[PDB]
């Protein structure tokens, strides 16, 4: 059964301006280590964040939650299968909530344009 | 089972444009009772009219009139469907048990997914 | 049980731009011969190849292998049903994958507005 459904979309400009403004803090902010060490030799930081950042928010929604009660970013790790299929990994507080709502399945799509990032989340049971 | 899939992009731009020409006559189309008292005291009324017109769109689509498609939200901010009339109707037909929808906008751009399940 | 997601959002101005410098080159490679004979006279060719694309994208993204392994964006076929909702249709080796993974139920969306176009596809068993 279907426990939860998110969507997000990041304009890759605003992200871009966010870098300006602050360098790598946004990135330390939202990253895992898993995914820090992958943004820091990417060859397209910018887009890499960005899309990261989508599934991150698009995951939030599809636990029904948003960011509340100790969930951060940082608890949603994106990484890709060996077919480079994308997949989410969990953390801390996101890990213990998945548990408790008896998540057995997180589906994750990434998609992206020269503007634009978007990702849906699908949690299922 | 998966009974529907239905998703909407929305140019708020556009929107925008079809009321600064015909007024409030969008929003009186499409918004439920519910919605309508939501957007008669919102910040930013064009922008939650791209996001409900989004949903409802993302809604007959995975059903396969609009204002029969009620977005409502949780104690968390999460969004949900509420059905009316013909659209409440098609829902007990079809065996529906469980709709998902969710929203998402930037500056520019309002996108929403909708999935109904038995 | 879901057995696959996937999304695309496509510029429809990067398709006119294509379309400008390589002409037919674009649309031949990933349509039908069906979808083929309707962009040849369609009234927004252009619109029904980025529509195409986002669907076709959004597919091999659900199968979770993209394009590899003798897939191809022409197996993935679009067609409308008697009501008028989109529908995916397979061909070659898309459809010998879909019946090894045991996909029962396919799914398919799209949406458009001026500038972009957008779909979403889940298979399911
Ligand atoms: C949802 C979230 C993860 C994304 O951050 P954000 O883009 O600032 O979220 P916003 O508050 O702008 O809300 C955008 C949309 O996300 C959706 N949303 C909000 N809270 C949600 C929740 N707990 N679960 C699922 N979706 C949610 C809503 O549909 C909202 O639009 P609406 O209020 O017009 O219905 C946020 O809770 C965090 O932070
Ligand atoms: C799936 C595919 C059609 C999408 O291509 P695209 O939209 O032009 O852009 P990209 O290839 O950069 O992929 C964009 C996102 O699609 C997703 N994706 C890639 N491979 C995927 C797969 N096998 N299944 C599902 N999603 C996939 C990824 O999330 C990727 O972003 P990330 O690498 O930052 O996580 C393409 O990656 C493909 O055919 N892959 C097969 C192997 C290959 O050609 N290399
Ligand atoms: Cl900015
Ligand atoms: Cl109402
Ligand atoms: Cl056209
Ligand atoms: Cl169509
Ligand atoms: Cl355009």
């Amino acid at each position: 059964a279907i426990l939860g459904l998110g969507t997000a979309i990041v304009e890759i400009a605003r992200i871009e301006a966010v870098i300006a403004r602050s360098g790598d803090r946004l990135a330390r902010r939202v990253l895992s280590d898993n995914e820090w060490a992958i943004w820091k030799t990417h060859h397209q930081p910018v887009r890499f964040l960005a899309k990261r950042f989508a599934v991150k928010e698009a995951a939030a929604k599809a636990f029904g939650t948003g960011i509340r009660n100790g969930l951060a970013f940082n608890q949603f790790e994106v990484f890709n299968d060996e077919l480079g299929k994308p997949r989410l990994r969990l953390w801390g507080e996101a890990l213990k909530l998945a548990e408790k709502l008896g998540v057995a399945n997180m589906h994750v799509t990434l998609a992206d344009e020269r503007h634009y990032a978007c990702a849906t989340v699908i949690i299922e049971s």
